[PDB]
């Protein structure tokens, strides 16, 4: 008969990054005209 | 014939931070003119 006790203190840290891009296919750009 | 029972109690906690920044390419800024 074996008696065992286990303790552990796990410490972690981290970071993350994200980049996004959303486009509308109905009105995708606006045009400006220079006229005389 | 070996018989063992393993019982473990795990307690954990954490925290997080976040920072964001969104921009519209069509209208990235507004301008104002001081005229006379």
């Amino acid at each position: 008969h074996t008696t065992d006790n286990s303790t552990a203190v796990q410490d972690s840290n981290g970071e993350s990054w994200n980049t996004g891009l959303s486009i509308n296919k109905g009105e995708s750009a606006y045009i400006n005209a220079n006229v005389r």
